[PDB]
């Protein structure tokens, strides 16, 4: 933060002269003097440099209509307006709101305005952090002696050892000095909500439009557990979004609460869908209640929104709906949603307070703003019991928290902030805009093949596009009006093979081949489908990636339609078993691929495995608990049948939990077993693309064995 | 060749200011001064650096005593004495044969005496450079345009490709512009024996103690072929060295000889041995003559000598006692031996003319001397009809020889004259004597097991040692004396794993291990047998890769004995095959190869398989002849008995042909086939380590056949 931007080049040596001395002043100051030749390269520069400081312009050459254009880029950048001819009659209220300060032409005024320039980018600085932050990065220029853990001592003990040394000079001085405990007492402390955390947690509860915020130095899996720990006793019933994370799962096996299953949709590509509107409704409940052994009235809901693919809820009419006191929005993929206008009402904290109930929101800070990896946040609208919620968040959450974690959340908190914050927002949303639609020009434009994308026909402005039943886009029958919405940021790609009636084609070219050649080319996707990929387009991904990825997307199917070989196009997975790849080209494996996706019907097995829920037959916990005892025998897949399970089984594809420990397949849910049988046999026929099933384990003979109940 | 040392640090301003004066204007001549501080400091200066072109010392200081030492590293290296106080009375006859030149010293003088020192290293550079290869140099000087052959005419055609830029590069301008043919007049032509080239062959031919030599630039397979087909016209009998190269396999495949064996011997290890003396006798030879059809007495005789692993025949007995016309010594491991007195007696062109005979060496100059891949001689001492001898030596040699191989040859011979080349040739070998003294004396510190060095206990003085009946290091039984030497430069070394007695250790190591682990830590042996490494203490080896080469092994025994796992002690080996290797250890690896070579009894088949040898049904070229015709049929290696063999079977180990075309193997000679079962088997146990018999192919199925005549 030290880069001073100089407008002028005046023809006036009583205005040059004072100008060339400040420079060299503030030079000695440690700044870095840039040099725009006219306001539209001041303001380019501002746009593409967050590192710009300030800016000294002539007033004589420019009126302050030059500080409100970099006003409405950020509100609190210092600009400093040399007066000559104007005096004080000639500003206005308006343009005194702006952070415009005043000096004037004269030699030997170098060294005070310099240091008047200094207090201004301090201010700025102060201004910009958040409290926890800045009041850790002050205790780190303190550079104090720790007698305390961590036993590193500041990086001290990684730069008295050889190995040491290399990690300390990759992540740096500061990244070490900063990682400390509770025994520096002036930083207060996360579990005891003391000193500038207290602040940073007031400070995110503002900007994220939550009544109570608090920070989780554990993932949204570990806040998922406090949430429902807090809200579901034991002996409790809870309504669970079937695609839930297998956080939500641990919870179950964690605490004896009995679940009842939102049942959400699925369209051909296995891609998830949401709940449909009559499963919250009074009478749905109530008759599951009334089937459900041990189950009463619900006393929590909770519901996965936004969906891995970015398909979000209307949270107005859930809210209005679903008759629970507490209702906790899985948030993970979408902590960005107050940030933009185009989310409103599609969030667990949009609007006011529910009457009578408790509305949370988890979200994964980490995933989508910009954090630390485990970085998370609850937020709470309505009342709580404050004492027993700090128990269960206490109960979590580590007594030696990562300060850094801690402080990337404020940050992330403070970079969402004022004008600059919204630029970044909105950049995002154009940008993926802007590439959704290239790619459709782009389909449009091949003679053959191309990759097409998930959404409506004919998207125009940055918004949340509905789901309609009319439009045959998404692939989900039957679908409820004004319920389900994309958001723009997730970009899933199609790759052929897929019939828009839901059948799949002659030929398709599996999404495993494209994302392992976008690999070998240093691109990373977020996940892959049989015939899908996501593609995160954050604020972390500017105009250079979104280039880089339309020029290796074009290079795999220039690639491919080409017919290169294996060994060339895919060298890495031509390393894992070399000789079974010998001379085999890239378009024979996918076909090879495609025709066995085919021949099992892996579209129509995986949507008719997901559409018959398996049998509770005991609740999570007592499963769990049955096999902490010893009490569980391992079986082969053909004897699921009549077998409660003891472990999650979740496939992928599609991703998301199968079977939940206790629940039965019977002779109505045969199809489940059909589907992991079918997903065994595929992935036995080329390296590289093995079969991968959680709680099902590969024997030594190519079987597969779950564990069940004895 | 631009370096000039200066010695001395005088205190009188009339000597320093001329020599500052002289270094500026040797400097300005292209010339790098360099300032030793004593005289010893200068003399390993000399010893340490060829390009060192010249010395100036101050006669007052230093006696020509000095000129005297320098002379006797390189008695061609020009010396410049400044002359204060002595006169012309003040040097001898001896002093004046000297290569000194005398200065005064003179304010002013400096250009001259730089002019003058310029003269004296251009003549020396004339001095020491061969005929041809001084003409080529001279050549490229001038700059030429070519419209002839090579195409890319001196280079230009490269430097207008980007490919072919990255290629020029790497090779530089220098070896593009030497590359010409015969359209360049003034070199004259290798094919006509004309001009700079004449010239050549003379200077080798004075250089190695041939009465006639010739250049051969396509190896010396090429020149085993010439020298035999103007030796063994169709229908004649030759006498063969059973221990031959393919190349002479070759020549009886296109010529009509009948070849009649000299059988070697071979120890355990497989090591080849000597022919014993009596096979030389008119009695064995007129035996055999007797009962080979279609034989008469032998026009040509072909000995190997040395032998791959430095085994050198007394050539005087062989000399006297082979009742032949021609004698052709295969020499190609061994072109140094003119330069040593301790190969005398021991080499085909040693001592003068045999009376009645002609002696052949075929030497491969880029084997053990320095010159590029394809250089070879043929040396000739005895009557020979040059012009016939002309037309076999053209009619395998290419109308468009490459100039660089050629000027290559001539500049070996030239690298051997003089103190400086004596030196070369006694350091190499003194290198290697040290090495294998420091081999033994690191086996005797050894706790446990260490590596062996084939040679003879307490070897002390330069020399080749003779293998004798009563000493058990060679492993050769009832050997005839003063026959066998060994050549000190050709380095085995022993793995663990077989006996004093001949007999196969419990424990060992099989060699190929050791030798992939140098090669993964950078070190390139010669060639692997089952329990030997063979390695090349060459004139290009120094005392950096040497050490070198003592670290890796006492790193390998280290690692060994800390049992290490393959996936990080022989990484490419894991790479071969990762799901193999994966957790397998060193030792096992080790252990599980030494135990199938033993249990198969593989030293012991391996010696019985070379001890009979295969019938002849027909010459080579008879059965060539029918493979060509297509009557060949490929049948399995069970079926070999009483089939003719239509290729040369060679398998490796241990590296030597093993059946010639036209051989049939009968009950007699079954244990071949064993061997040769035993091989199979033996390859299929562990990638990286298969099966190796050059004219038997793998099957898909795995098994092996060969090709016979129908
Ligand atoms: C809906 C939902 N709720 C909570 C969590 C847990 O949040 P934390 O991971 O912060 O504890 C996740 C995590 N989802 N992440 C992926 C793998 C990681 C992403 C790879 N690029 C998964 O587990 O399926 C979730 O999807
Ligand atoms: C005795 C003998 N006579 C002639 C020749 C042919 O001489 P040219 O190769 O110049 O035509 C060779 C060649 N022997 N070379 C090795 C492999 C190359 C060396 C690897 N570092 C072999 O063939 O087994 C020979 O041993």
């Amino acid at each position: 933060m030290n880069i001073i931007a100089i407008l002028n080049h005046m023809g006036v040596y009583f205005k040059e002269e004072p100008i060339r001395e400040l420079h060299k002043a503030l030079e000695a100051l440690d700044f870095q003097i840039v040099y725009p030749n006219d306001r539209e390269d001041l303001l380019k520069l501002i746009d593409n440099n967050a590192r710009l400081c300030g800016v000294i312009f002539d007033w004589d050459t420019y009126n302050l209509d030059l500080c409100e254009e970099i006003s409405a880029m950020n509100e609190h950048l210092p600009v400093y307006a040399f007066a000559n001819t104007h005096s004080t009659l000639d500003v206005s209220l308006n343009d005194l709101r702006l952070n415009v300060e005043f000096f004037e032409y004269a030699l030997g005024a170098a060294q005070d305005i310099a240091q008047k320039i200094r207090q201004s980018t301090d201010a700025y600085i102060d201004e910009i952090l958040p409290p926890l932050t800045k009041a850790l990065f002050n205790y780190v220029k303190e550079g104090k002696y720790t007698f305390c853990t961590p036993g590193h001592m500041g990086g001290t003990a990684f730069q008295k050892s050889p190995v040491g040394s290399i990690f300390y000079d990759f992540f740096g001085a500061n990244a070490m000095k900063s990682d400390i405990s509770i025994s520096v007492g002036e930083l207060g402390s996360l579990l005891d909500h003391s000193g500038p955390h207290k602040e940073a947690e007031e400070y995110i509860a503002r900007t994220f439009n939550a009544e109570r915020s608090y920070m989780v130095t554990n993932g949204t899996s570990t806040a998922n557990k406090i949430v429902g720990m807090y809200s579901a006793p034991a002996g409790s019933t809870v309504l669970i979004d079937r695609n839930c994370h297998k956080s939500l799962t641990h919870l179950m096996m964690m605490s004896d609460i009995t679940p009842i299953y939102f049942r959400p949709t699925r369209n051909a590509y296995g891609i998830l869908g949401g709940i449909p509107k009559s499963e919250f409704q009074h009478d749905t409940i109530a008759e599951r209640v009334a089937q459900t052994p041990n189950a009463t009235w619900p006393v929590h809901a909770v519901v996965t929104n936004s969906t891995y693919d970015g398909l979000l809820y209307n949270t107005d009419y859930i809210k209005e709906a679903l008759d629970v006191k507490s209702i906790h929005f899985d948030s993970a993929w979408v902590p960005y949603t107050n940030f933009s206008p185009i989310y409103k009402g599609l969030c667990g904290m949009s609007g006011g307070r529910v009457e009578g109930k408790v509305i949370y929101e988890t979200q994964s800070t980490h995933k989508l703003l910009a954090a630390f990896s485990q970085a998370s946040m609850i937020h709470v609208k309505g009342d709580i019991n404050e004492e027993t919620f700090n128990e269960a968040y206490m109960m979590h959450t580590s007594t030696s928290p990562h300060y850094g974690i801690v402080a990337s959340t404020e940050t992330a908190a403070a970079m969402m902030k004022g004008n600059a914050g919204k630029r970044l927002i909105n950049g995002s949303i154009e940008r993926a805009i802007r590439f959704r639609k290239e790619i459709k020009r782009l389909n449009s434009e091949s003679e053959g093949w191309f990759f097409d994308v998930w959404q409506p026909e004919g998207i125009d402005e940055a918004k949340c596009w509905p789901l309609d039943s009319k439009d045959n886009w998404h692939g989900f029958k039957d679908i409820d009006n004004d319920h389900m919405y994309l958001d723009p940021i997730k970009v899933t790609l199609l790759t052929p093979g897929m019939q828009k009636d839901g059948s799949m084609a002659d030929t398709g070219i599996p999404a495993s081949i494209v994302s392992k050649y976008l690999d070998e080319h240093g691109i990373i996707v977020e996940k892959t489908g049989p015939y899908n990929m996501l593609f995160l387009f954050s604020i972390g991904i500017d105009k250079t990636k979104a280039l880089s990825l339309l020029r290796a997307l074009t290079d795999f199917k220039r690639s491919y339609d080409l017919n290169l070989r294996v060994k060339n196009m895919l060298p890495s997975l031509y390393r894992e078993d070399p000789e079974f790849y010998e001379n085999m080209r890239i378009q024979e494996l996918a076909q090879g691929i495609h025709a066995l996706i085919q021949h099992h019907n892996l579209p129509d097995l995986m949507y008719r495995a997901f559409e018959v829920l398996p049998t509770m037959v005991m609740n999570p916990h007592a499963a769990f608990q049955m096999e902490l005892r010893g009490q569980t025998e391992e079986v082969y897949l053909e004897e699921m049948i009549g077998k409660v399970n003891a472990n999650m089984i979740l496939p992928y594809p599609p991703g998301v939990p199968l079977v939940m420990p206790g629940e039965m397949l019977t002779e109505e849910s045969r199809p489940v077993l059909e589907f992991l049988q079918m997903l065994c046999e595929i992935g036995a026929h080329y390296p590289g693309f093995e079969t991968d099933i959680h709680g099902a384990y590969r024997q030594a003979d190519g079987r597969y064995t779950v564990k069940v109940i004895k």
